[PDB]
DNA sequence: TTTTTT
């Protein structure tokens, strides 16, 4: 346990300590959690987190796609109606399926910041290093909160880094420019 | 507990560990458990989910078809009216019972689909794995939900793989996808 | 410990290890329920809860005679209008005491179903395993629930065993479901 | 331990194990309670509750009566205005304050009834276990509820066993029978 | 911890406890509130409440004098216009400022009583033990409440210890208290 | 050990503590953190917080000034048209943005005293202790209510600090303050 | 944490 601070304390927590030292990190996993977010050195971030926007009628493969990004070993998806990031204990796919505005707007945004994040699970905190949130809908992103519920619905727009529509029941097509309040 | 820990790196799953060793088990059940969602050995889903949907008046026998479908040790029998799953973990009928809509909408398209999900305990998340999900109903799935309060009702007919109904006080017909709405 | 596991892991029933080795249970109690949740040998339901019901105006000795029916060892009195079934670690009798409709309609007739339940408690999960539901009224069951705003008014009138009347103020006759709708 | 367990699991709950071995209930204190639950001797309520009501108008020394009703070690003193019991933990003798009308008509009626009750705390539940429910109050028990919301008013007179009043004299003469409707 | 469990049964503060313990409450922090929670001892009001009206138009250092009452740390602050005593944690001066009358009249008719109380915090209850309760004001205790809603109604007016005006800008003139309603 | 107590009286933050002895912080965690909570009073207001008021034509660049008044990452930012001030940890900056009437008066009276107050989150209490709160408006601040309903009715000016205006399409120009009822 | 709380 002596060394097991020492491994902790350098890096890429807590993976890190569970890979190289399995038997310490089965007691003390909170404790090894605590002392990491505690301390200054939870692998912060400074990295514009990418947002993919989809919208398309149900059926049209809109979270198909979401599954074909990145490797699944790699892949995270958000359980929705529910603020508990929970197994965010690996990383970087984060694809928050479905969405139809059941997140606090303010928090959403904080996820597509540059600034670094700590979301909170069941039995404490975890960083928030996503790099790519593809955020799959089934209506226009506007709708998603009110102008009348939000102080600015531009700010939501600045952060998207790409939007994708739906075509006549054919094709996924990519949108470009200014249909809408555009970035 | 070192060959605990072994035999669950491979393994993947407390349920064997629970079988070999249960003395460690016992003491140490929080830890193996978050060692396992940290070294990335989880369960994630990767396949269709079927959904049959019973409907019949109240007496005609839905619900025993559901209690000798798969086996009596391997279903796990929804507690109703909210959205707890406690003491699932581990696997593959769902028979939610006597269902009329009680289930948040976009949760109930969410489990009837392919890709991943983590459902919610009283302690924790336990990763979602479904095989088959039997739903037992008095009416038919038409009107468990607002058809104006949801914005679009396909997206459940869609995810249903039979649809089995109730005749003139005879039996169990199984009706047709796709002649009344989609299948 | 290492036989009290052993007994808790063939016995099914943490009332058996908390009567045989109390001190070992003190300890590591967590731990001995998550071994039999995870094991799969909890015990579930799969007979008849057979359901008796008491009507009379008040002070006619309802509540005597369900104090009567079992030993007081067993009976678990239900905590009224709050649907937290706390306290039960189960046995048999379940007496939900001076009813006039304070439980959901579709709770009131999955008790008394023949099939696996699973009750709430404050900050957990209890398995149902009652084998009589004394329910005690001073109403017949007619006035419990409104015909309008219940889907079918039969489906509990099914699952009764027995109702108890009093009469013309000398002592409690039992019914055959002549006068009343019948089950 | 095991003579923690021996004065808890032979007769009693938890308050006789503080008074007997705290050093040994500062350690193991949420397993004894699981022990003391499952075990099954939790103590229930089976006897009569005496109900003393007091009536006279503010400032005639009501609650002085109640603060010398017995030892200040056994009164707890219910907090108004809600459903909570909280700190209560078994104190015999229970004097609801002032009560105006502010506790559910059949709550009160099952306070002031004859056989077991669960009453609810803060995250709990705690057996009530009282022997005599000083109800201090400013007008008569015809005054509390209304005829129009309650099924029928003589079921709590039932079971009030003394009732003290203030007339036009300093003294507080005891209510010989019922000029008003009988107890 | 054998010292530590005797100083806590006799001083009834925790806080005492941390102070001349501060290894051994470290450890087993929670087993000492469940012991104090349990055993009794807890410190309840046995004593009056010296409420001290203050009472002026704004601007006249209402609260400098509310403030100015011995300690500047001992002194809680009761939120506006709630209900939760919340963080409390024992203090000895609470000074409700700037009142209207948003307490309920007979919580602010028994917060000032002789006998014991329980406050509510989200989250639980804290119990309520103050020596003097500075109601900062802007009117006289006369038109707190509307004269008719006010059913007793002279039981404010009583326990009203002190009082203190403010004549016209010249200085806080200790109102004598005979000229209206006696205290 | 012993040595962490002995660190952490001579500090009075966690953090140093996990530097210095980190071995035995990753145990014993839960309990530095209840001593530092149950020894250390809580932290109280005594400083008059500058109210900076913002105001002019809409859109004329009075996000921009809010936020440059000091670092935004120590900014709040309250969530408008509600009373829950979510904490945000105590954080001092505080903006209100886009006030046009709806905090209570005296509340608003009393978030800009020199006088500890306590604003309330969902499910609990945070101490508010601000140096700077920045009312940023759209109209003159004898709009925000009428004398009507505010039976005060001149008590906020003398809690504004300053005022700051925009002129036609010149600046933000920072308001002399003599003119208009003085600040 | 869930419960409570809203
Ligand atoms: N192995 C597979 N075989 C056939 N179809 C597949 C397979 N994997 C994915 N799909 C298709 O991917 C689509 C996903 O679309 P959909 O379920 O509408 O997404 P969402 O429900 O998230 O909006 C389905 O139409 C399904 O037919
Ligand atoms: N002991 C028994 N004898 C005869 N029939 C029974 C018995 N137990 C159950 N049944 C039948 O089994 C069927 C299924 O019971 P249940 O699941 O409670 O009804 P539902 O199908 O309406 O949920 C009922 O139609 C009932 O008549
Ligand atoms: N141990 C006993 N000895 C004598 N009489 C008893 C005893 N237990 C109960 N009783 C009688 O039984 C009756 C039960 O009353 P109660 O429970 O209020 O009826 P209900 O709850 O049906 O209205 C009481 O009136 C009491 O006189
Ligand atoms: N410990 C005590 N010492 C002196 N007097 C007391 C004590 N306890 C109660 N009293 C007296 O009892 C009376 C109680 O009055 P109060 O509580 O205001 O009315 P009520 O009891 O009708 O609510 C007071 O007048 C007080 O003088
Ligand atoms: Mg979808
Ligand atoms: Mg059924
Ligand atoms: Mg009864
Ligand atoms: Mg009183």
């Amino acid at each position: 346990l002596s060394t097991a601070v020492s491994t902790l304390l350098e890096s890429g927590s807590l993976v890190t300590v569970a890979e190289q030292h399995p038997v310490t990190f089965v007691r003390n996993f909170r404790g090894l959690a605590e002392l990491l977010k505690v301390s200054g050195k939870m692998q912060k971030r400074d990295w514009k987190t990418n947002v993919h926007v989809i919208v398309g009628p149900p059926g049209c493969g809109k979270s198909k796609w979401a599954a074909n990004f990145a490797d699944p070993e790699t892949t995270y998806w958000k359980p929705p109606r529910n603020k508990w990031w929970d197994g965010y204990h690996g990383e970087e796919v984060v694809v928050i399926d479905d969405f139809y505005g059941w997140l606090p707007w303010d928090d959403l945004l904080r996820l597509c910041d540059r600034y670094p994040l700590t979301v909170e699970t069941k039995g404490g905190t975890v960083p928030f290093l996503a790099r790519s949130i593809l955020i799959t809908s089934n209506q226009t992103p506007l709708e998603w909160y009110s102008s009348t519920a939000v102080p600015a619905v531009e700010a939501l727009y600045r952060r998207i880094t790409s939007l994708v529509f739906w075509k006549n029941a054919t094709e996924q097509s990519t949108e470009e420019g200014g249909q809408f309040v555009t970035l």
